[PDB]
């Protein structure tokens, strides 16, 4: 019986609130509901012999609700990165959250801290960025896993918070300090 925390950090659109209804709640809508501020979402799985609540923390991409030097970060476990296949920026952007997390949260052994990155929203056919280029910045960035997830059809959802969930129990359990 273990708590994971969680945190999904990426740019406003990308589908990290949708990612997180659809894992949860296994439900989909189309209403951009904004994040205002950052709360979050319980799930119960069951990782490896060992029953796990993951408290899932959702953020707000924009700057337009920003308040005001979130230390909500640490006690992190694992932390997701989440863009969107359909906008470069939204790809290029990880790196800096990716800095602002570390520098935020700041957990020990900075370089082994379980990133996942998330290529949301192959359910349409403009992808813009290859799979090919962000499989390389992840591999460029100690290795991190990637999948391309689908938060309307789901596809990948459940795989890839399998391995969110067992990088969070990996990173909770090397705190034996
Ligand atoms: N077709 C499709 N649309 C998606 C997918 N994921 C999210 N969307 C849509 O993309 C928009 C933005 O989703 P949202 O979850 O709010 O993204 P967000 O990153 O959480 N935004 P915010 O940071 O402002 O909460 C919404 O219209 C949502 O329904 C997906 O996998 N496929
Ligand atoms: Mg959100």
């Amino acid at each position: 019986k273990v708590l994971l925390k969680v945190i999904i950090l990426g740019d406003s659109g990308v589908g990290k609130t949708s990612l997180m209804n659809q894992y949860v709640n296994k439900k989909f809508s189309n209403q951009y509901k904004a994040t205002i501020g950052a709360d979050f979402l319980t799930k119960e799985v069951m990782v490896d012999d060992r029953l796990v609540t993951m408290q899932i923390w959702d953020t707000a991409g924009q700057e337009r609700f920003q308040s005001l030097g979130v230390a909500f970060y640490r006690g992190a476990d694992c932390c997701v990165l989440v863009f969107d296949v359909t906008a470069p920026n939204t790809f290029k952007t990880l790196d800096s959250w990716r800095d602002e997390f570390l520098i935020q949260a700041s957990p020990r052994d900075p370089e082994n801290f379980p990133f996942v990155v998330l290529g949301n929203k192959i359910d349409f056919e403009n992808r813009q960025v290859a799979t090919k280029r962000a499989q390389a910045w992840c591999y460029s960035k100690n290795n991190i896993p990637y999948f391309e997830t689908s938060a309307k059809e789901a596809i990948n959802v459940e795989q890839a918070f399998q391995t969110i969930a067992r990088n969070a129990l990996k990173q909770e359990t090397e705190v034996e300090l």
